[PDB]
């Protein structure tokens, strides 16, 4: 549990944080562990973020996640794994539906691709509004018999949030910029969750700027040119 050097994507100015949900994932985990670590922004290009632990390189973000959760343990470090399996699968198809949506150039497919994104957002909204069994037991449910928990697994950030929140933020920023798409406000559980994340330094201070996320997709997101 020493000598941790994180390497994340650099923004256009060479110093600030670039757009990379996987970089922010690892940045959030390390921060939420309370471990001492340094972070460096580098070009990276198409390469994934990575870290060194006591001078040994660790690669592959999912393997890095397991290594950190197994190496930084109680009592000195908190366990961050979600306790509910549904927390690990909630929202899993959102990024892929968003990507297919912003990449299509045919106006004929836009409505179906938008409904697919909206539906995948709605399943995530349902999970965040359905009370977890401990909330029902604790009678901590909202007056509407709905969940008021702050994040996927409970009121604490878990590894599943470190995965999903960077991607969901990118979806919000990019779908708005390049399709004028708004995550419906009636998705109150999804919006409660995003705003809970925006209120936490661990997300906000590891986040790439709005302009950075939008510019990073300027070649990826396509205009509805063809019919």
């Amino acid at each position: 549990a020493m000598g941790i050097e994180l390497f994340v994507k650099a923004g256009i100015d060479g110093e600030s944080i670039g757009n990379c949900p996987f970089s922010q994932r690892l940045f959030m985990i390390l921060w939420l562990k309370g471990v001492v670590f340094n972070v460096t922004t580098v070009d990276l290009g198409t390469h994934p973020p990575f870290l060194t632990f006591n001078g040994d390189v660790k690669t592959d973000v999912n393997k890095i996640e397991e290594f950190l959760e197994e190496t930084l343990t109680p009592e000195k470090y908190p366990k961050l794994a979600a306790k509910h399996r549904e927390s690990n699968t909630a929202g899993i198809d959102i990024f892929s539906k968003f990507s297919a949506y912003i990449k299509n150039t045919k106006q004929q497919n836009n409505a179906a691709l938008e409904r697919g994104l909206t539906k995948a957002l709605k399943k995530l909204d349902d999970y965040l509004n359905t009370p977890l069994p401990e909330e029902i037991d604790a009678n901590t449910c909202g007056e509407d018999k709905g969940s008021r928990r702050k994040f996927l697994d409970g009121d604490e950030l878990t590894l599943a949030d470190c995965n999903l929140l960077p991607k969901l933020h990118v979806v919000k920023i990019v779908a708005k910029k390049y399709r004028n798409y708004d995550i419906p406000a009636e998705m109150t559980g999804l919006w409660r969750y995003l705003k809970n994340a925006y209120a936490r330094d661990e997300f906000t201070n590891t986040c790439a700027a709005d302009s950075e996320i939008e510019l990073a997709y300027a070649d990826v997101a396509k205009r509805l040119s063809r019919s």
